[PDB]
């Protein structure tokens, strides 16, 4: 698993190869990436990260082509929420708490403001 | 993968053992096992093979691994969109509507429902 860490407080992004252990925060701290860690109960929100999934499904769980979405819409089997979710122009980022995020086999771009 | 086919036109559901393949479709599995899902086009544009799929194993809400606590913390900092909140707050296992001729059989166990109407 390849993780690219990025922050306005880092002049260079950091490419990290991660192995089984494990949280995003744990991986970051182990590799000198200073994601703010301000609680031991996962309630403060200081470790907030913006994650872009680099490989795998573009929209997680949404394997539908434009054609299938149109066919499903025509029979009233495509909810507006699912339509809008798939119609996103730019690769959708997910906000997570790094102290709660388990490192999987997925390649990620991990962004954080650097502010406490 | 285990697939359970169910329809108002079938007095009994049909449990099927299928093999995951990049070219293997839900409709192909159904036809091979005598499950009469309507098949009316070769282009995936007619909508006859419409199925309601319940993912029996794996992630409850595909791509959402967030705990209730994390969802609450993210909401408090305005980093949980209303659409993602409602999607995770669903009380019943969320069913997905698909065209069986377009659905690729993976390792995931499924409940596959269809009306039986052409
Ligand atoms: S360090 Fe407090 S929520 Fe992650
Ligand atoms: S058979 Fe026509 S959409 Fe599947």
């Amino acid at each position: 698993a390849t993780i690219y860490f990025s922050s306005p407080l880092m002049p260079h992004n950091k490419k990290v190869q991660a192995v089984a252990g494990s949280t995003l925060l744990g991986v970051a701290q182990e590799n000198g990436v200073k994601i703010p860690f301000e609680c031991q109960d996962g309630n403060c929100g200081s470790c907030l990260v913006k994650i872009t999934h680099l490989d795998g499904e573009r929209i997680k769980g949404m394997l539908l082509t434009d054609k299938e979405r149109n066919v499903l819409k025509s029979v009233g089997k495509l909810p507006k929420s699912e339509e809008e979710r798939a119609a996103v122009r730019d690769l959708p980022p997910t906000y997570r708490l790094a102290c709660q995020t388990i490192v999987t086999d997925e390649d990620l771009l991990v962004e954080f403001t650097g502010e406490p």
